[PDB]
C-alpha cells in the first residue's frame, strides 16, 4: 500500500499553492508513496518529454514557473525507478492519479497540512493523502478547506 499526496491551491501559501490558485488549478500530484524510497543510481533517467506525460501535475519549483519537470523527477528518481521498474506504467498511474484529482474531490482525502486562516476562522488544506495521518499546522476544533469545500473532520468524502 502506497501514500498517493497531492498539493490544494491557496492563495496564502507561497510557492505552488499561490502558483495554483492563479492558474485555477484545485488538486496538483506530488507523489505515489510506496515504502521502498529508491537508494542509488535509477535503472532509467526520466526525460522532460516523458514527464510531461503527467497531464496537470505542477512542478513545486519557481524555477521552471510551475510546471515540469524537477517535482516529476524527483517523484520518478526517488519514488519511481525502483518500485516501478519502467517508466511507462509510472507515468500511466500518475498521469490517470492526476486526472481524477483534476476531475474533483477524491474517493479519500485527509489533510496532511495546513495553514491556518483568522479571517475565515478555517484550516486551509495545502497537501492531502487517500489515508488519516497527524495533522501539521491545524488548529484544534476548527473547520477544513479544501480547495474551497468546507469539511466537519481532517478527512473529506465530497
Ligand atoms: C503500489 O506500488 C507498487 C510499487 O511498489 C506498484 O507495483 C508495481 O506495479 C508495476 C505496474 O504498475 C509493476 O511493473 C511491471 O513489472 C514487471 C516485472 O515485475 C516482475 O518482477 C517484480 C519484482 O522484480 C515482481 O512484482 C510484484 O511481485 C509481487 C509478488 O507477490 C506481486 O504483487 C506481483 O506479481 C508484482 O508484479 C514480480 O515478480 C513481477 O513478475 C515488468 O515486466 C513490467 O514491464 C512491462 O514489460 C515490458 C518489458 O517486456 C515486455 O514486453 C511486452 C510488451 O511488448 C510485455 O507485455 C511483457 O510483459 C514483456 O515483459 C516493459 O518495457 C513495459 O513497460 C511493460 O509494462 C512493469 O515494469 C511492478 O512490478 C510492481 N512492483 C511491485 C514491487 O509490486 C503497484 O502497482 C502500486 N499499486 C497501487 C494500487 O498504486
Ligand atoms: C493521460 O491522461 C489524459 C487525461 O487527463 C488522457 O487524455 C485523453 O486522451 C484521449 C485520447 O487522446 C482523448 O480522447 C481524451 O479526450 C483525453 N482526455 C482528457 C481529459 O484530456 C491521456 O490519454 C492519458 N495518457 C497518457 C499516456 O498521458
Ligand atoms: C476548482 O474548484 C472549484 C470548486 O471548489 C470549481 O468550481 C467553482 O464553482 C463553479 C461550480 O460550482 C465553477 O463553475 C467555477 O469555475 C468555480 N468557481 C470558483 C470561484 O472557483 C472549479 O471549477 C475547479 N477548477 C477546475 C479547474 O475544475
Ligand atoms: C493573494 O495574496 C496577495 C499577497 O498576500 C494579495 O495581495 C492578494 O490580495 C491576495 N488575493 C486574494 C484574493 O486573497
Ligand atoms: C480513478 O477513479 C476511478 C473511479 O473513482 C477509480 O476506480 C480508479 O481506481 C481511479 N484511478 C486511479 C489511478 O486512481
Ligand atoms: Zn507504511
Ligand atoms: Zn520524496
Amino acid at each position: 500500500e502506497n501514500i498517493t499526496q497531492w498539493n490544494l491551491q491557496d492563495n496564502g501559501t507561497e510557492g505552488i499553492q499561490r502558483a495554483m490558485f492563479q492558474r485555477g488549478v484545485n488538486r496538483s500530484l506530488h507523489g505515489i508513496w510506496p515504502e521502498k524510497i529508491c537508494t542509488g543510481v535509477p535503472s532509467h533517467l526520466a526525460t522532460d518529454t516523458e514527464l510531461k506525460a503527467i497531464h496537470g501535475m505542477m512542478d513545486a519549483s519557481e524555477k521552471t514557473n510551475y510546471t515540469c519537470c524537477r517535482l516529476q523527477r524527483h517523484e520518478w528518481n526517488k519514488h519511481g525507478w525502483c518500485n516501478w521498474y519502467n517508466i511507462e506504467p509510472w507515468i500511466l498511474l500518475m498521469n490517470k492519479t492526476q486526472a481524477n484529482l483534476t476531475e474533483g474531490q477524491p474517493l479519500r482525502e485527509c489533510a496532511v497540512t495546513c495553514r491556518y486562516d483568522r479571517d475565515s476562522d478555517l484550516n486551509v488544506v495545502t497537501q492531502a493523502r487517500d489515508s488519516p495521518t497527524p495533522l501539521t499546522g491545524c488548529k484544534k476544533g476548527k473547520n477544513f478547506s479544501f480547495a474551497g469545500i468546507l469539511v466537519q473532520g481532517p478527512c473529506n468524502f465530497e
